[PDB]
């Protein structure tokens, strides 16, 4: 049940990061 | 520059969505 949440939190961070980068860089 | 942010926020919200599901459902 958490194996998904781990991967869910995984992609959540990667997309937010790329969003952050795209705004200022 | 603008469209780069959109597609990122796009991907951001989806990643965020999937994360909310894995926790509540």
């Amino acid at each position: 049940y958490y194996k998904e949440i781990a991967h869910a939190l995984f992609s959540a961070l990667f997309a937010l990061s790329e969003l952050y980068i795209a705004v200022r860089y």
